[PDB]
């Protein structure tokens, strides 16, 4: 009567080879979920898949979430091996900070398509299987930029806010279908993406990278960056049957930077 | 005429031939703004322009806000008579309620492009003129669907929430440039769009249109639909110089259906 | 706003001899409301009443909002001269920042009583008259501390958040009774009290007052303090009949410091 | 969750003999925490203590959270057996719904004192011990009434919103002290008390209890009541070291009734 | 069943 885990559940995690996505995949692997991991670069993805095979059955699929044809094929292949996806984690993102007048059509569309469009399409592909099983979890990794504004991140904020809107509406539409839909909203988290953003902001503001890293930690009242495992801890909590009442929520993992209500 | 608050200010209102947009245009005309009214159909637009010439200088421009080429030409033509736009009201919207699995790519894109992409593009075209003048107002007409979820309106909620994100981020980026950026979030409002939505929902749920109308009014704690002039009243208030401290806000006009904080 | 809009409406403003309350009283006076002003010190109250008689009929009553017996007598006297109160502005507040462990019972209770308990009692006294007239406006001056946390202001944040709770619940309870209940949430505002505090810190730290003012304004994205007239402008807007659809709202007047939703 | 996670942590839960508090105590007992349970009636408290001794060391203390002298003595006795309190759960509350004009001083004060004043006092008593240990968890059980309004629950909403304000401000004040402060906001929960109310209304309206339950659950998009164990699951998740980044948050456990941001 | 959870 003691084993209450995710054994026998197929989870698909996008952007799963490094950072937050990798920590989410590790937590789901330790919980017993069968995993389909998606990322564009083979090298990091293969290492992640091999590492997590110590805890569960894992398969990796090279793919860009913004490519609909590649994603349909990827999802079809993944479900042939591990069956319908019960848990979907939309984690792959895109951010390029710049003054609003420097955001041309291409850059606006890339923010919308990677952060929001991709989640819409993947949910549409995997929702029939969840409805058939009578159980599911859809977890969207948004950001504190989905809950409040940030200057120089207008398309990122627009797309991440749109992801919260998708989350809330779908949570209500699926409320009596056995599926919950929630968003996890990290603040600045210690990842390779954040280190790339540190150098971009330093170059754009004529500041030393170390000084801008200290500014990033100062947005968090706790005076430190969020760890990827703390974001993953929120994700695995939502997958339990005792989190069924958590639906349509945005969980901020930012030390108090944004206090939801 | 005694009301001279916005005298001389060039205001451009999208979707201004009928409904909320026409009421916004009327309130701005009574306050003394010079108006550029945009809509797709010339017939209703020309009649609206002629009506509002009783209070101020008005011109109409035919265009679809989702057509980038037509909007760039439209903006060049509009600035010939009244100069750079000081007040921009992004009001044109799009909604088609349906179950999430019935939202194909084209329908998803129409919700994103009309409600969000169009506002991004028009702000990008008109922001340089506002920055040159050192003063401006950007007002985005979102919805209570930009603040909470509604079942069967997943793309509408995603786009309207994305519009709130654009509003918040741009309010911070422009905070010290003499421009405020805010969103007005109406609940169900008595317009041709709502009447068309009532008939569509009634046909799709096998209910009498009158019963669906009463259900829509029941969401408003006040027991009635919002009037277009009530949404317009919030818009004109934001254009005052005394509303400079109102920035990055979402003003719900829904009788208490959504209570912002 | 027209100088005849609120003619024939008796408005009562608490804490109205100085600061935000004085600015609220002035804006209501310019809109044509008959005013009852309440404050504890006679001299400042008499001067404010005399100043506002340039625009409308004004009367003053000396009183402490935390004294129930004094407030009942005061309210009875005010209504004998100007009739039932149609508009109530709960503006008198209390703040004393300190580390949480230094908040003794009595200091905790003073924050709750002045900012929240007093508003409950005064609304209870004046609500019957509003229900009899079939129209009313209850406007609670909360703070950005009613919408987010601040360190060393735990009782102030608790009381100001409590005032939002009272606002929201009462807005729903009175939604179909012709009365709206709303809250205005200022950020740091430029008053004589704040200027005295700026000068004291400048004198104690050997800094120019302008350097200390920059610290105080740092949370405002607009780089300046909120002006009392900007808070007052939001109050008068809510009193119009065209703001009937604005109910249960918290309007942040803080330049973008808090972005409500 | 592992049955050894919180071993060696002294947790104190107020209002722990029945309902949500009893479920919170049970989940903490299964996680290995040493428990101090507080409630006014001895019989129900003794039964709960005896039941939970199957999983961990438990002690009961008879007391009313609104009695400062009894609570100080209680806390001294409790810390003599299990040492300083590391985890505090403020769960004891009070609600008596009524039309606003029928709320006298005593009824208003009982809502403020039991739901908010008592949490302030108990946190003030136990915070020194948490600061000395360098680790702590303060979890306040608020309600969806802390995040939105409900008609006829004005004092309850005011007090529960005040508890969110206390949570937010204290989370910022203690951010760098090793202590997190969060609030859990349940919607209507299936307790024996609620089932007795369902049966009373069914008996008074000649309806099957299942028909009356549907009215109570109507606000929950999931079409059911929240289970006490779902509220408890959120509490134990917050106590983990991996939830250190969760600070100043309000976690709604209401099926999507309130969607936080 | 082989891997502990
Ligand atoms: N780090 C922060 O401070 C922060 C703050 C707020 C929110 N977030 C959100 O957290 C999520 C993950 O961010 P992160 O910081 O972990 O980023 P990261 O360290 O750069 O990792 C991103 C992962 O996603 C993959 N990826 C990137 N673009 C992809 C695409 N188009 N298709 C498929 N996979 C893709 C990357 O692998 P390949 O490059 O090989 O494809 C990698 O495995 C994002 O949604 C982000 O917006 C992060
Ligand atoms: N219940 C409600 O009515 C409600 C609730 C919440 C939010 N809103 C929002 O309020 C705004 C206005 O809605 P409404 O109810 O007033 O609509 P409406 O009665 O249908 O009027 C819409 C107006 O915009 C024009 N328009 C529509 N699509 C356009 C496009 N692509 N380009 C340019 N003009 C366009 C229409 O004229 P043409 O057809 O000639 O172009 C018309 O002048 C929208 O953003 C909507 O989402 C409405
Ligand atoms: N100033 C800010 O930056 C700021 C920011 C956020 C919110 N607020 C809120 O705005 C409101 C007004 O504050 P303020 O800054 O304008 O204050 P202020 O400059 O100190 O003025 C307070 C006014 O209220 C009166 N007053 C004070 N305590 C009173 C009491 N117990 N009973 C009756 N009258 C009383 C004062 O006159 P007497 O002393 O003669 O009684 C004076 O007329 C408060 O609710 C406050 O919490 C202010
Ligand atoms: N319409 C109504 O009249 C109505 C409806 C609902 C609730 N209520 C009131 O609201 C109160 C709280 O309701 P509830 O939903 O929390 O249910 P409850 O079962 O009364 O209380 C929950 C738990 O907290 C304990 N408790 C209650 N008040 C306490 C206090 N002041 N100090 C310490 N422990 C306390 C209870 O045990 P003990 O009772 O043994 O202390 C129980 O273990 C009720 O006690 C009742 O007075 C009234
Ligand atoms: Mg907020
Ligand atoms: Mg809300």
């Amino acid at each position: 009567m003691d084993p209450k885990s995710l054994v026998g559940k197929h989870a698909l995690v996008t952007g799963a080879s490094r950072g937050i996505g990798a920590a989410i995949a590790e937590a789901l692997a330790q919980a017993g979920a069968r995993l389909t991991l998606v990322a564009r670069k083979l090298q990091d993805l293969e290492e992640r898949v091999e590492r997590l095979r110590a805890w569960t059955e894992v398969q990796g699929e090279v793919g860009d979430v913004a490519d609909p044809q590649a994603m349909e094929s990827l999802v079809h292949r993944a479900q042939e091996r591990f069956g319908p996806v019960a848990i979907l984690v939309n984690n792959a993102g895109f951010v390029l900070t710049a003054p609003f007048l420097e955001i041309n059509e291409e850059l606006w569309q890339r923010h919308i398509e990677v952060n929001l469009g991709a989640a819409y399409r993947l949910i549409r592909l995997l929702l029939p299987g969840m409805l058939e099983m009578g159980w599911g979890r859809i977890i969207n990794i948004s950001s504190t930029a989905g809950l409040t504004g940030y200057p120089y991140a207008v398309p990122y904020c627009a797309a991440k806010h749109g992801l919260i809107g998708l989350t809330r509406a779908l949570a209500l539409e699926l409320a009596q279908r056995g599926i919950t839909v929630n968003a996890i909203c990290p603040g600045f988290t210690d990842t390779d993406l954040l280190q790339a953003s540190v150098l971009r902001v330093a170059q754009r503001t004529a500041r030393a990278p170390e000084a801008v890293l200290e500014l990033f930690a100062r947005r968090n009242p706790q005076g430190r960056l969020v760890r990827p495992e703390e974001v993953a801890w929120a994700v695995v909590w939502l997958c339990s049957e005792k989190a069924a009442a958590i639906n349509g929520q945005a969980i901020a993992v930012a030390g108090g930077e944004v206090m939801v209500g």
